[PDB]
């Protein structure tokens, strides 16, 4: 499980949505190195403009290529899912908003590993920070609360977001994730714990659609 993330591994990740009716669809392409805990990727809106801002976006769009220190190795669920993987459920909730609610394959194909979603978005204000894009262009850093599931053989994962609005405000998210394996095999269940992400957005100069540039870097602490 865990020999397969030492080196430089290619990504995929593939997006179907549906946000309050607005139809949409996203791809990302980049690479993963899991001993230094590093994400990047490049996202594209291939069915034209995106209906909700990138943002929201953001933690739907693979926590096996964090890094988990080797005092920490024994709780690493992410990495000994695979290569058959995992799936990742979310229901997240936006405070005085609308919720999505996610679904996600993440598994091998090959050498790539793949991130395979679909997504659902209902109850949002037409006027509100997401349908009417608010949120500004960038990315707070966050805690990621990990603990184990013994009776469905997987993990759960809760923490919110605070997103930045133009006017000082926030819009905050409330994220419930449950994690289990694809396979019938042997998993690692960890003790309690939690990732430390920072994420950066930026955007390519020389591309036309509506895409998003993404660096992230994740790391297992407690
Ligand atoms: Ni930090």
């Amino acid at each position: 499980g865990e020999e397969l993330f030492t080196g430089v591994v290619p990504i995929l990740v593939e997006l179907d949505g549906d946000v309050n009716g607005h139809k949409f669809s996203v791809s990302g392409e980049g690479e993963g190195d899991a001993t230094y805990g590093k994400l990047t990727l490049k996202f594209i809106c291939t069915t034209g403009k995106l209906p909700v801002p990138w943002p929201t976006l953001v933690t739907t769009l693979v926590q096996c290529f964090a890094r988990y220190p080797d005092h920490m190795k024994q709780h690493d669920f992410f990495k000994s899912a695979m290569p058959e993987g995992y799936v990742q459920e979310r229901t997240i909730f936006f405070k005085d908003d609308g919720n999505y609610k996610t679904r996600a394959e993440v598994k091998f194909e090959g050498d790539t590993l793949v991130n395979r979603i679909e997504l659902k978005g209902i109850d949002f204000k037409e006027d509100g920070n997401i349908l009417g894009h608010k949120l500004e262009y960038n990315y707070n850093h966050h805690k990621v609360y990990i603990t184990a599931d013994k009776q469905k053989n997987g993990i759960k994962v809760n923490f919110k977001t605070r997103h930045n609005i133009e006017d000082g405000s926030v819009q905050l998210a409330d994220h419930y994730q449950q994690n289990t394996p694809i396979g019938d095999g042997p998993v690692l269940l960890p003790d309690n714990h939690y990732l430390h992400t920072h994420s950066k957005l930026s955007k390519d100069p020389n591309e036309k659609r509506d895409h998003m540039v993404l660096l992230e870097f994740v790391t297992a602490a407690g």
